[PDB]
């Protein structure tokens, strides 16, 4: 048993090193041993909210007979950066399906904002959302692209790591979804595109990885949270959220990637 000190030094030098601060939170879902660092202080979201708002689409799918096939037309719409999906769509619209899909697998701006503001009742409605599914921590106060502001003991659009990690748990494992929406929510998890060098760089090749990103592009401040599948281990769920004090500060991928590593090998997984 790795003392958790040892763990909790890894990563005072790794975030040493980085310049900045790293929160992480784990949890294992057979034993239910956890491990935190920085585990209730708030960093900011960025991109990392569009996988529960996957979430709060699917949800409300459940009390909206056939939502999810559902067209959304956009042709004259003034599309925000960082939208390859909905900006490629436009001359066709896209259903709800789609746009969720696309806004967690491809971080899509424009899917996100058509969702908050034709399903999910807006930065407010999506707070209500997690609310309602336990978290009282979440707060989405801001539409994208302003949430990215990501300001030096800002709330406005945070949360800690444990809260992300413990509703991912509730999300993927809990009660929230039905057996069909839960599995299409971590099908889209597990198809994410903008992961490949944070959490998943830290495990094997071989194990199964659903995860979001969030990238604010300011104050070296980005973010992985995910569930993790190891080969015979009962899956592991992982937040970790950074920032930097200077805005002009880049982030890190292989920070992110190597606190994943340490708390990580902190469980007792064959690797
Ligand atoms: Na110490
Ligand atoms: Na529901
Ligand atoms: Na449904
Ligand atoms: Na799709
Ligand atoms: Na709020
Ligand atoms: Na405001
Ligand atoms: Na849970
Ligand atoms: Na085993
Ligand atoms: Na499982
Ligand atoms: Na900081
Ligand atoms: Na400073």
């Amino acid at each position: 048993s790795q003392p958790p000190q040892v763990t909790v030094d890894k990563l005072k030098r790794l975030e040493n090193d980085f310049g900045g601060r790293i929160g992480v939170y784990a949890i294992d879902t057979g034993s239910n041993k956890t491990f935190g660092y920085r585990a209730n202080e708030r960093f900011p979201l960025c991109s990392s909210f569009k996988g529960f708002l996957a979430a709060a689409v699917l949800s409300k799918s459940q009390q909206q007979e056939g939502l999810l096939n559902q067209r959304i037309r956009y042709d004259n719409r003034v599309m925000e950066p960082h939208s390859p999906v909905t900006e490629k769509q436009i001359t066709t619209g896209m259903t709800v399906a789609e746009l969720s899909a696309a806004t967690l697998q491809y971080s899509d701006n424009g899917a996100a904002n058509l969702l908050l503001e034709k399903l999910i009742g807006g930065p407010e409605g999506m707070t209500s959302f997690m609310r309602s599914i336990g978290d009282n921590v979440f707060r989405l106060d801001r539409w994208e692209l302003e949430l990215n502001s990501a300001i030096p003991g800002d709330d406005r659009d945070t949360s800690t790591p444990k809260a992300v990690a413990e509703s991912m748990q509730k999300l993927a494992f809990g009660n929230v979804l039905g057996l069909t929406e839960r599995h299409q929510l971590m099908d889209w998890f597990k198809g994410n595109t903008t992961g490949g060098a944070r959490i998943r760089a830290s495990v094997p090749a071989n194990w199964v990885v659903g995860d979001k990103t969030g990238t604010c592009g300011v104050y070296g401040t980005a973010n992985d949270y995910a569930v993790i599948w190891p080969v015979a281990h009962a899956p592991i769920v992982l937040a970790v959220y950074t920032s930097k004090p200077d805005r002009n500060s880049k982030h890190s991928d292989a920070v992110i990637a190597d606190a994943s590593r340490i708390v990580l090998e902190s469980f007792n997984i064959d690797a």
